[PDB]
């Protein structure tokens, strides 16, 4: 199959998707809609149930409104059972519409149907090379008090109609008793409870077991994708082994939601995308955007340093899931604003690297503010809106277009309000012009690009006044008038001649499975796949074909591996770096060590034997370790992700920037679980 085709589980950069808040946008059965207090048929107070569900979903597939737009991916509310309790906040009733208030994880909500109406939603979304993403809140089940057991369902936990326990009473651990977070520190955030939500114990054998074997059954239902709601509110490390989990079973692209504010800027989220197994809402560029063509409180410049220094952080910066709004945050498009910031906004994003992803009528110029004010019910499926129509022209160009699945990103003409860039990708090239500036044109000349020579249309039709482009050789475009709020799309595809790797997926897995390698130029013909220095062919190579490699990653030790392939004819491929090679199966242990005292500024980091660690490598050591919550200084603390049942011999270091001060004597030693979790207390040895 070719790497555009639905089937492809591994990579979402040539598709689009589309959030849908499943009870907000079409109710195809209102046979299962809540009742009572519960429910608000006319959709008016925004905290009720709406009733909208799956079989909607998979009338809006059936009827063309998303296939019309070129949506090609959809990501729906998390799909598991949810409390049913109506919640009385000061005064005002809460209900579970919005599907973050897990109760049982191995059953459906009703609201949103069976687990039958579930397999008919994939067939029906697979059947329109729709992919299917399903959200999944691990961090936590939901609102509780544990002096209050009548309040809620108590947080409590059900693995398939079995009581497992509740916040109150819980003997079994299987929930975080420290307290509630004030985001004041990542640590806080982890291991406290998210306002009143039952804080899961990632640490409980329980707990951890179930969770794996919960996504297992999503994962046997066919979704193509995760959506990890709140992943910087649980253990780097426990997520590390839950990515392990499903990458060593049925790998599927799944990206996280870590929060960040405007002007925010974390290495820390960085390295999370970079080391977790999962990418990430493009929170970095979300903010950017709207500073940029909402906000005016940034200016093209501050795009572009964007765009330069996410590519520069993030090492699959293409897997990075982007947007404009969610609903956790106030709509795009405000009431008395100009569509036409908007209509921009979806232009870039859809036309910039990363996998894009829409927000359910955005493309109705719905406009809202904070929750719930963000999550009305769609109030039309008109395909008629400039906004629908430039989705429609542009969603398909990452399919068509593997510049812009792909592509490099390169600034070609640039001033306070525009911005010219150019998307590069083999012999496919896109160049995208916007002027954000609503009242002033500007006059572009001195525009070089990479495009071969000609006259080249917009895309856009000048849908959003662009115009057309004429490319001399040496790729210099001819002077233009770029029209105020103007622009503009030009293109140019061929057929790539030389092998280019565009994608990798899964990033991180034991030997043995399998791998998407997709891209151009591959050839017909099997050729060789390299993991690092080691050469993979023949066999191991499952399928090969122009555009995808299906390949099982071979036996080598585990460690960081750069990708590459070579044709038939020996022709190599680029470098897709960053490929972790697992040492077999993992299981997440948390290793505490005590009095490890430090000065200011140094922190402690854990090293050992196996590549899980760092193989001894003091700048791949996991770290910087905690010392607040579960343990107190000098006490530290932190869940690692390790193979199962090996036995790892590790140390403890003291880390001030590159320098490094090791413990001293011999190393700790231990035998990792062959499944659930451990805990691995020792002193540090001066
Ligand atoms: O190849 C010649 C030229 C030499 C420069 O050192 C190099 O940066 C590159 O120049 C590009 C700029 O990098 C682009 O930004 C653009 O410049 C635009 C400005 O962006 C715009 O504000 C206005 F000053 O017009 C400039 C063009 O005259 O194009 C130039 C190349 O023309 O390459
Ligand atoms: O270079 C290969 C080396 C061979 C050893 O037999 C094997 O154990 C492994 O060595 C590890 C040590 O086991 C670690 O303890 C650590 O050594 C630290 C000391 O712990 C520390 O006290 C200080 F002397 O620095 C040493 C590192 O420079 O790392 C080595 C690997 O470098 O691998
Ligand atoms: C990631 O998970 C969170 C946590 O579930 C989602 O938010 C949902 O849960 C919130 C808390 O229950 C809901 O918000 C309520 O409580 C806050 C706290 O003051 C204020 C709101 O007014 C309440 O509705 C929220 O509505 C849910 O969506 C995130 O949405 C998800 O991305
Ligand atoms: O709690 C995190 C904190 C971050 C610091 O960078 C790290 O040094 C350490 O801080 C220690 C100091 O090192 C120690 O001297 C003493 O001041 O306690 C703090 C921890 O509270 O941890
Ligand atoms: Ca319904
Ligand atoms: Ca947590």
């Amino acid at each position: 199959a070719p790497d555009t085709s639905v089937s492809n589980k591994q990579n979402f950069s040539t598709d689009v998707i589309y959030q849908i808040f499943t009870d907000r946008f079409s109710d195809g059965n209102p046979a299962n809609n809540p009742t009572g207090a519960a429910f608000d048929g006319t959709c008016t107070n925004l905290r009720l149930y709406c009733g909208g569900d799956w079989q909607g979903i998979i009338n809006k597939i059936n009827d063309g409104y998303l296939t019309g737009m070129g949506v090609t991916a959809i990501w729906i509310s998390q799909p598991v059972e949810n409390i049913y309790s109506i919640i009385n906040y000061s005064g005002v009733n809460n209900t579970a519409y919005h599907g973050y208030w897990a109760r049982d994880f191995k059953k459906t909500n009703p609201a949103y149907g069976t687990i039958a109406d579930f397999q008919n939603l994939i067939a029906a979304a697979h059947a329109k090379n729709i992919k299917v993403i399903i959200d999944f809140a691990p961090n936590h089940t939901s609102p509780a008090s544990s002096d209050q057991p009548s309040f809620a369902e108590n947080g409590r936990l059900y693995d398939n109609g079995t009581l497992l326990g509740g916040y109150t009473n819980d003997t079994q651990n299987l929930f975080h008793h420290n307290g509630g977070t004030d985001f004041s520190t990542t640590e806080n955030g982890i291991y406290k409870n998210l306002y009143d939500l039952a804080d899961l114990n990632h640490n409980n054998s329980t707990v951890d077991v179930y969770l794996k074997d919960a996504i297992k059954m999503w994962l046997d239902l066919g979704i193509d994708g995760i959506r990890m709601d709140a992943v910087k509110h649980m253990p780097f490390g426990w997520q590390k082994s839950f990515m392990a989990a499903v990458n060593n079973y049925k790998p599927v692209f799944t990206f996280g939601q870590w929060f960040l504010g405007v002007n925010e800027v974390s290495p820390e989220n960085h390295k999370f995308a970079n080391e977790s197994g999962m990418s990430l809402l493009d929170f970095r560029f979300a903010q950017k955007v709207r500073q940029v063509f909402r906000d005016n409180t940034d200016n093209m410049y501050g795009l572009k340093a964007m765009l330069e220094g996410s590519a520069a952080d993030y090492a699959q910066v293409d897997d990075q899931v982007t947007f404009i709004d969610n609903h956790d945050m106030e709509r795009f498009h405000a009431s008395n604003a100009n569509r036409r910031k908007l209509e921009q906004a979806l232009a870039f994003t859809l036309t910039s690297r990363g996998v894009p992803a829409i927000y359910y009528g955005t493309e109705q110029y719905m406009s809202g503010g904070t929750d719930p004010d963000n999550r009305a019910r769609i109030p039309s499926f008109s395909t008629s809106t400039t906004a629908y129509q430039v989705i429609q022209k542009l969603a398909p160009l990452r399919k068509s277009n593997p510049a812009i699945a792909y592509g490099s990103t390169q600034e070609r003409w640039i001033n306070n309000d525009v911005l010219i860039y150019e998307r590069k990708f083999g012999s496919n090239v896109a160049v995208v012009a916007v002027n954000r500036n609503l009242n002033a044109p500007a006059s572009i000349s001195g525009l070089v690009t990479s495009l071969p020579q000609g006259s080249y249309n917009d895309v856009l039709g000048g849908l959003l006044n662009g115009n057309t482009l004429s490319v001399g050789s040496g790729g210099a475009a001819s002077n233009f008038t770029l029209a105020a709020g103007g622009t503009a799309v030009w293109q140019y595809t061929a057929a790539t001649a030389t092998p280019t790797i565009g994608h990798v997926g899964p990033m991180m897995a034991k030997p043995g499975v399998t791998i998407t390698i997709d891209g151009r130029g591959f050839g017909s013909s099997k050729g060789t796949v390299y993991f690092g220095t080691t050469a993979v062919s023949g066999a191991d190579i499952t399928s090969w074909e122009d555009t995808q490699i299906k390949v099982k990653i071979p036996a080598v030790a585990g460690g960081n591996y750069n990708i590459k392939v070579a044709n038939a004819a020996g022709t190599a491929s680029n470098v897709y770096d960053n490929f972790e090679v697992l040492s077999g199966d993992q299981v997440s242990v948390r290793f505490v060590v005590n009095n490890a005292t430090t000065a200011l500024g140094q922190n402690v980091y854990l090293t050992g034997s196996v590549s899980e660690l760092g193989n001894w490598d003091p700048a791949k050591a996991i770290g910087p370790m905690y010392n607040q919550v579960v343990y107190q200084y000098p006490n530290w603390y932190y869940d690692v992700s390790v193979p199962a049942g090996k036995t790892i011999e590790f140390k403890f270091l003291k880390k001030q920037g590159s320098t490094v001060t090791w413990e001293g004597g011999s190393n700790h030693t231990f035998t990792a679980p062959s499944s659930g979790t451990a805990t691995i207390n020792v002193n540090w040895q001066p």
